[PDB]
């Protein structure tokens, strides 16, 4: 079922820039000084939403940059904040990614890179049940890529934005 996200700005790194609607992010110049919340991820680029899913089948769409430097999917909630963390699945991070001027799957120890055209609008699609993070291009709902996941805990949407000149955006 349809879920309306927020992104959470206790969990912001402070060079992310959040819209005031709080479904748009983009990577700053500078970090602003935020008061320090032990949900705040203080080094990678990242933020979650303020929606964790412990059981059921949930969807969310995600505009994204044409440019490189993003990444989106889910994490666990038990995901590091504090210092500079993996971004991998034994980090508690399922993604994809724009970098290099390449689509990835971000699996480790290798990166997987995909077949897909360019990405406008991107549906999410996890299921905790099933044990699946699954990602469809919106138009024609064409499949890209899905992570098979035994999930132990709460799962968290999430966005990283590692340059200026590219954003996500929650739909």
């Amino acid at each position: 079922e349809k879920v309306e996200l927020t992104l959470d700005p206790d969990t912001a790194n402070p060079r992310l820039i959040l819209s005031l609607d709080l479904k748009g992010v983009r990577l700053g110049e500078r970090a602003q000084d935020l008061p320090n919340h032990p949900c705040r991820f203080d080094t990678n680029t990242r933020v979650l939403a303020s929606c964790g899913f412990s059981s059921g089948r949930h969807h969310w769409e995600v505009e994204v940059g044409s440019k490189d430097g993003w990444a989106f999917g889910v994490a666990r909630e038990s995901v590091r904040r504090k210092g500079l963390t993996p971004f991998t699945p034994e980090e508690g991070v399922w993604a994809l990614q724009l970098n290099g001027g390449q689509y990835w799957a971000v699996t480790s120890p290798e990166r997987s890179p995909l077949s897909c055209g360019h990405l406008s609008r991107v549906r999410v699609a996890l299921d905790l049940e099933v044990g699946a993070v699954s990602f469809y291009a919106v138009e024609d709902m064409r499949h890209l890529y899905t992570f098979r996941v035994n999930f132990q805990e709460r799962v968290f949407p999430l966005f990283s934005v590692c340059s200026t000149g590219t954003y996500l955006r929650i739909w």
